[PDB]
């Protein structure tokens, strides 16, 4: 039993930081209409933390996005965030998460780091940034020498990138906020192209 | 008020490794005639300590470069330097930094080495090696997550890569070593070509 | 006086996972007839160990590969391993290997993993995954940079890549399993091939 299944399900994660205009309610319903249950608010904007609010009776399986200290990481539970997200290992985020039982991912990039994520217990980890650092390449060297970590890459990934993701065996999602620009029938289009291009 | 306010305004840090023939105070002259008041003498040879001596009085805003122990570090000091820069993260170099109350540019590359810096104080780093690592499009992604940082990339950067790095808005200067390389009338072009290509 | 020495003079690394139908005697001897003495079992699967067992005798400078735990590392040398291999730095993995005398090359990327390292007395650092990081250009940087370490890339690196690596002053010896795969006269090919596309 995963706390991460609806994550794993979707493979697709979007992003999203609020600019305060936007239809949650309305984008939520699009997304779950999808195939597609979770959804990142970034906390790069105090809305962030509003958003959350405004979401938690959805049915998304809420992620907080660049949570970058011990008191962030409460802030977004406390707003209705399931899953914590980071752009690089917090160990002292860690020890929130585990006090709280939520799972969460930090962000990975070399061999080393993810080791010392996996030696806290951390087998889901972030793949940031993942384009310039090559994803694919580099998730297909940790399958063989890394084969009990799942991975969520984020950071530059574009529609093309996806099938090349979907044959990975240690993927857990692929996150992204290229999903969400445009309008409600457009974001829409967006995610169930993604949706398609991952598992073909 | 900024220690490393000559260095933003250049927006450029030529690096210099010394043979010993060199025409340090000519090459002075002309990076200052040139908008440019930053140099960065590396330490890969212990001429590079009696350059900084040579030009104390040149009116250049003067970097020490690989700078690899607190005991080089100090002799970069007292040799003239007035910032440190080191091609990775030295948590005792920072001490001696700290301690004498001038900048420290350690080189990072991945968010989890931006948060370990962070976490000694340190917002403007060092981006190395920046070209093979794809270094604009890994500082596109920090500028939204790491807000707070500049970064000072360098490693294998070539001319024709500076019009993409003017448009990031987390920059404090481009390093390099290509700027250097020729004759005074030479240099002079680079450094006001560099000049041009950044800010358009 | 060397313990690298063989791996310094193949300048070529295989890497080999067990699948328990090769002919392991039957390789070491090609091996060793093409100028190459070294290779490298990964302990991705327990029969990687009962391969060092096989191979004790063969007179392979034999390595040990995927080592990520102190045990494991104990394990591979009453296996036969002469040396031992991570994807990322274990230090626990580095005080089993100073303890017993014999040789670690621990997997870095970023220049403070290289500190790291060598902070622990390391100078023959693996780098992986050489391929999406742009090996050659990185141990490029890293040449000028560190010029006391000696680097064993790995990680989907192909023939055609070679020539580029020769070049490098910096360079212990590539690594891969590439070389290996098809039949006795296949490999053999192969490994002359890489053999004389390094040092040309």
């Amino acid at each position: 039993m995963d706390p991460l299944a609806v994550l794993a399900e979707s493979r697709l994660l979007p992003l999203l930081t609020v600019r305060g205009g936007e239809d949650l309610l309305g984008l939520a319903r699009v997304l779950e209409e999808e195939g597609v249950g979770a959804l990142e608010i970034t906390l790069r904007t105090e809305k962030g933390l509003e958003a959350l609010k405004a979401l938690r009776k959805s049915g998304l399986l809420l992620g907080a996005g660049t949570v970058r200290s011990p008191k962030e990481a409460e802030a977004a539970l406390e707003a209705g965030a399931a899953f914590l997200v980071s752009p690089g290992l917090l160990e002292e985020v860690a020890a929130l998460a585990q006090a709280r039982g939520v799972p969460y991912l930090p962000g990975v990039l070399t061999p080393t780091e993810v080791e010392r994520a996996l030696a806290l217990g951390l087998s889901a980890l972030k793949f940031f940034p993942a384009e310039p650092f090559q994803g694919v390449r580099v998730l297909r060297a940790y399958a063989e020498v890394f084969p009990e970590v799942r991975f969520l890459p984020t950071g530059g990934i574009k529609e093309e990138h996806l099938p090349h993701y979907a044959a990975l065996p240690n993927l857990l999602a692929v996150g992204g906020s290229w999903l969400l620009q445009g309008n409600l029938e457009a974001v829409r289009a967006k995610v169930r192209a993604a949706k398609a291009l991952l598992s073909p």
